[PDB]
């Protein structure tokens, strides 16, 4: 599995962790994060790794993570 943290720094801020499938895709987290009650609706996030943009429909296999490098930016 894919164990990801989802930060937030604006206020109001989170830093959230939770395991996601490598055959899930970005959606899923912006759905996790719904979930979680960090936003209205799943097109308010936009979610970054290193200043670089997670489109919905990329899979969690395709991004290298590492646990110094396993932290999602969360921009609402």
């Amino acid at each position: 599995s894919v164990h990801l943290t989802l930060k937030k720094i604006q206020a109001p801020k989170f830093s959230i962790e939770h395991d996601f499938s490598p055959s899930d895709t970005i959606l899923q987290i912006k759905q996790h994060l719904i979930s979680e009650e960090k936003a209205s609706h799943i097109s308010e996030i936009k979610l970054l790794l290193k200043g670089k943009v997670l489109h919905d429909n990329l899979f969690l296999s395709d991004l290298k993570v590492t646990p110094a490098n396993s932290t999602i930016t969360v921009m609402i």
